[PDB]
């Protein structure tokens, strides 16, 4: 059985150094029956392989830990291939700078236009999508699958008062310097952020990552508290504030919408719950509050805290210590409005 | 002078793609405008060339020709020509089969279909800025004045409680095509899909394509749920919508880990929550003033009261429930019963 994998990077490089490329992978791919070849142009590789399952999937492990590439997205895999494409070739290099044939120049530039276009929209691909695409999945094929997982909501404290009173740069600023701690941070324990929504950071977790997602948002807590005092008290970043919900549930995640729209969503309960019980933490005394289903799924010795049922009919609601407040909220949403003034 | 590059998919003969290239050479020579179109497995592939006014002129007369759909231009740029020889040269890709240009022909292939994918997924924003020329990736965020637009499904907790996963499903995909083909109808824009919501925007222009859309909406789902039988889960879908107004940043927001198109203002917030308050209201659609200032058409706006500091919530007459919503979602969950 054999396979056909494409894939396209971005070079990181001398001429002869990818000379070197070419001669090693001529050398493993005619011992593993490997055949294929490399294009390179305008600074991006392009490498289509094939040959038996197993020996292709062992070399492009090795290929993603290269580090003469980066931002590396396998775009097509077939997995019952009858014919090689190109049985001739174990690895042929072809340097399409090179090539200055007229005849080959439209195909050359539309590959450069077309290539250079879909590295833009993958920047605005969610997470999942390019996974399912890394994994040789269709994401318009796919059937979305029943998960539980645990939900994170998290958002900006007084959020109206920043966009009110701040200049639009400034607010952009704050915002990503928001959403850049939320996804590292998140990103690090394993969690995956689904979208922005607002001033809004939704992501999920799986049921074996209870204890990582209280870290993760006592992390979150933590970087905002160094980071307020970090900067001088007139900067925006001053005054930034978060709060976070944690739900748990059945959700189904896949790609939903029509030929006209696509969108991979999470659908259920938990989305909503997560959500309500991140703003309800501005009413609390903690800026965590999370679901009897997620401290279901903690292993580790939190000092859980009741904090009583609530309107959502009501559910408990908990917290851990470590979430306490050191401040008062509502001083707080007023002292951010009065240093604004 | 200009250059454009487009793709677009082949809509449903040899001797016809002839008289294109035949009729494009006739009237580029004339315009003095040169390119190259090349086609491979059903999608057309051109570049055009020449002083601003000419390309666009005939660019314009392409986006309507019948004859290829779903057009998108990649790329617009001059000091010299790419193919000055060329008032058109067709190229049949199909039909090379040397050895040494399959493996571009087969990345220029796999790339191509793979892009036609993802622009399914992009804010349309991002698709309308590509279409337009400019790179998505650095327009800095604008303060602009959006409607904001949110529906979601009524008693969708017990849908995804009571239903199979495939028939969940299935119900999503028909709202959200549903909603996705009138808000693009009436030039409205989908941001994103959260849960079972639809969020767009409209531009201050379009107050009354906002109410329009949302009227659309409700009457299709209307329709829909008596064409299917009362055992299709169709039968159960119905809406709620809520309108905005305000000033909102759009724009690039996050990191290089993850970075998005988002909307930020608190319009984003208060259309949700006016979505969600159409519960328990005898309307399907709520609004602001803000929205109402928006519309130039008649309306009967109905005034309903305001609502947590508080705002003022509009709705128009067309909007009324027939139903009463609560009866309507214990009817729901009783038939999943
Ligand atoms: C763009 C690119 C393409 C590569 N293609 C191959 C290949 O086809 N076959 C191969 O054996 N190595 C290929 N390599 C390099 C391998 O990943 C690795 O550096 C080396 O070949 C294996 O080292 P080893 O002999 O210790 O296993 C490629 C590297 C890059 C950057
Ligand atoms: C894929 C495609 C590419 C085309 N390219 C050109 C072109 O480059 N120049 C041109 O005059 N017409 C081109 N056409 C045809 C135009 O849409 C239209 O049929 C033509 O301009 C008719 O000219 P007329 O105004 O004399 O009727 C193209 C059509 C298709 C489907
Ligand atoms: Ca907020
Ligand atoms: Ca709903
Ligand atoms: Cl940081
Ligand atoms: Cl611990
Ligand atoms: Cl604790
Ligand atoms: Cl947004
Ligand atoms: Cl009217
Ligand atoms: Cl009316």
């Amino acid at each position: 059985m054999m396979k056909r994998l494409v894939y396209i990077s971005k070079i990181s490089l001398s001429l002869e150094e990818i000379q070197r490329i070419g001669k090693v992978s001529i050398k493993n791919n005619q011992r593993d029956n490997i055949t294929g070849v490399l294009l390179y142009l305008q600074g991006l590789f392009f490498q289509i392989l094939e040959g038996e399952n197993e020996k292709v999937d062992k070399l492009y492990k090795k290929i993603l830990v290269d580090d003469r590439h980066t931002n590396i997205l396998c775009l097509k895999t077939e997995y019952d291939i009858t014919d090689r494409m190109f049985p001739n070739w174990a690895m042929k290099t072809i340097n399409l700078n090179e090539n200055s044939e007229l005849m080959i120049q439209p195909i050359k530039s539309l590959l450069q236009t077309i290539t250079q276009s879909h590295r833009v929209l993958e920047k605005y691909m969610p997470a999942r999508v390019i996974y399912l695409i890394n994994q040789g999945i269709n994401p318009l094929t796919v059937e979305p699958q029943l998960v539980e997982k645990i939900i994170f909501f998290s958002d900006i404290l007084a959020f109206s008062t920043l966009t009110e009173k701040l200049p639009v740069n400034e607010v952009v600023i704050l915002v990503n310097r928001y959403f850049s701690i939320c996804t590292r941070i998140i990103s690090a324990y394993g969690g995956e952020v689904t979208k922005f929504i607002g001033d809004c950071v939704m992501a999920s977790f799986t049921k074996e990552q209870g204890d990582a997602a209280i870290r993760t948002s006592l992390d979150i807590i933590s970087e905002l508290k160094q980071l307020r005092h970090h900067v001088e008290a007139t900067n925006p970043l001053h005054l930034l504030y978060t709060g976070i919900g944690l739900s748990y549930g059945h959700v189904i995640e896949g790609n939903m919408g029509s030929s006209l729209k696509m969108d991979h969503t999470l659908l259920g309960d938990a989305v909503n719950v997560a959500a309500r019980l991140e703003a309800l933490t501005r009413q609390l005394p903690y800026a965590l509050a999370f679901t009897a289903g997620v401290k279901k799924c903690c292993q580790a010795q939190w000092t859980f805290i009741n904090l009583g049922a609530h309107q959502v009919e009501a559910i408990e609601v908990y917290t851990v210590n470590e979430a306490q407040k050191y401040y008062d909220t509502l001083q707080i949403t007023q002292l951010i409005r009065q240093t604004l003034e």
